[PDB]
């Protein structure tokens, strides 16, 4: 028995039922209502609106698995789940293309300053000289993290003629070569790159992966994209690089603190940003419905 | 041997001219008055967009034989007045194509994810997630009108995103277009299929208002439109009315029937993103156009 408590694609319920599970769909429930529905349930599927708090988890006696049809666990008390022996699942594949597409958009925006040009036009200005940009053809793109999103960015930007190099400690040079990315050690990467984009998880080993030492090994006027997680690019180092001109531009979808209380990066003229929109598409939201229902049916 | 450069060009342009054995004067920004005086002893003028080579100027410039534009088209040159006085006109139809294609693709992505709007919101100190829901390009259909230099480069880039690419061009066979992945159909069958449409034609009487009230009404509700070609191909009044009703969900404009535009309604619309005619505005394209036009002059 599974409860679906948020508004999901009807393609989730079907698969569950084909797997041999009983389903109940229903949203916008109160705490009390939610706990009552769960009384006979070993499975719950949410997206963002349903708040799977310690209080709900502790009152739901038969529950063994909670699925979120998104990335992260923002609306789930992961710790209370673990005290109770409940497994928490996510959908590591459903968001990949939306995030890769944003990344590529960010790259193009940094080459040509579209978002600053738009702001200028809307202020009534006509600023030709100011927004002289860069042609991507023949430029080198460094891709750090060559998993699901990394390789999708690579084949897209190869169609603009960009040379794609990268680094990933787990993906073989043979696998990367099949999507046209030549692997090298980090220290050989930095000096080659006109653009660098990051697609790694956030771990102790990736916290400040770009920092003051790595920025000094980059080409003068490098442009940087972070559509992964806040913290992979050290934010103080990035502002220093933007102040000196070592970094000519940055695009940020994510921040160490969200919303970010320090505004100096966001306010810089050469920085473009979004409020963590990498998974913010109808299509990504729906693939996630399928992805999580299918894991539950395998379970 | 004397040639004036009257607009701001890549410094490779004069260099080469000088290597050819010509004297050069770079004096961008000049009144009708100042320009005619500079030309008095010149047989060559190279412009970009700001200098207006009018019938007036041409008729006062006694010793001129050749005018070069470091761009496409001849928008700031009176070609009928040059030809009457027997003057040949030069332009650079190749140097800019990839920069224009790249901007076009940037514009498509910006419209799908509202990147310029989201940046403005962030810089206004807000965190507005809910509000910036977007569209994934994969599996969407892109209409491409004009399948020459730029149209075909746009096609191959956007095919890498999984967009289905359809289009129309009166000169390119359906066999040729199919070899770069574009399926040619009559215009009337294109309009209803498209999630995005982008134009890449010259401005001609047949392309003036190629999108208009009648064609917008045959489009899918919520179509998104890009004009990185010339102002006027998309009828501006028809566009604003399509944005107002929701028939068009979004537009991106790099060019205007008047530049800079005095009517601000399109530019001010929340679902419109725009630039000040930046399609050729990259160091590399300006360097190539500079070279392209100087080389023609040295050959003369
Ligand atoms: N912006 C958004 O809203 C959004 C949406 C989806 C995913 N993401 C994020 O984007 C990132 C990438 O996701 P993915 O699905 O491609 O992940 P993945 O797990 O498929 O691949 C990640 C890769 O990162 C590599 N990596 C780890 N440490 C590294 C290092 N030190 N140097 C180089 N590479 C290293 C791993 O070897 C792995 O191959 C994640 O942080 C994810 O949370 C963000
Ligand atoms: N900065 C900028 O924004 C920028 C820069 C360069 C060029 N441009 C413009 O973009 C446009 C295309 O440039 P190009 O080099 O790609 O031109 P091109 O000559 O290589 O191609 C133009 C194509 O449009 C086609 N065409 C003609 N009539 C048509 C119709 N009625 N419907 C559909 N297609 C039609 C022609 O058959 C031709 O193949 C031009 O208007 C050019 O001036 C803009």
């Amino acid at each position: 028995k599974v409860l679906i408590s948020d508004s999901l694609d009807p393609c989730c319920r079907k698969i569950l039922q084909d797997g041999g599970l009983q389903v109940v769909e229903k949203q916008n429930l109160s705490k009390e209502e939610l706990i009552a529905e769960l009384q006979d349930c070993e499975g719950l599927i949410v997206r963002s609106a349903t708040k799977v708090t310690a209080d709900v988890i502790n009152a739901a006696e038969k529950l063994q698995v909670v699925g979120r049809a998104g990335t992260g666990v923002d609306n789930v008390d992961l710790e209370a789940a673990t005290r109770k022996g409940i497994l928490v699942m996510n959908t590591p594949n459903g968001n990949s293309l939306s995030a890769a597409e944003l990344t590529c958009g960010m790259i193009m925006c940094l080459a040509r300053q579209i978002p600053q040009a738009t702001a200028s036009m809307k202020d009534g200005k006509w600023e030709r000289k100011k927004f002289m940009g860069t042609e991507l053809n023949g430029k080198t793109l460094g891709i750090l993290g060559l998993g699901r999103i990394g390789r999708e960015v690579a084949t897209r930007m190869q169609s603009f003629g960009m040379k794609t190099i990268g680094y990933d400690p787990i993906i073989s040079p043979e696998v990367s070569a099949s999507f046209g990315v030549q692997q090298l050690p980090l220290e050989e990467i930095w000096p080659l790159c006109d653009f660098i984009t990051v697609h790694t998880p956030l771990l102790p080993s990736t916290t400040g992966l770009l920092n003051d030492n790595t920025f000094a090994q980059c080409k003068k006027g490098v442009r940087v994209v972070n559509c992964a997680r806040g913290g992979i690019v050290d934010e103080g180092a990035l502002l220093r690089a933007l102040q000196s001109g070592q970094c000519a531009g940055a695009a940020l979808d994510v921040f160490t603190e969200e919303p970010p209380r320090d505004r100096a990066l966001v306010d810089h003229e050469n920085v473009i940003s979004c409020p963590h929109l990498g998974a913010s598409t109808k299509e990504a939201q729906s693939r996630c419905g399928e992805e999580i229902a299918v894991q539950f049916v395998d379970m």
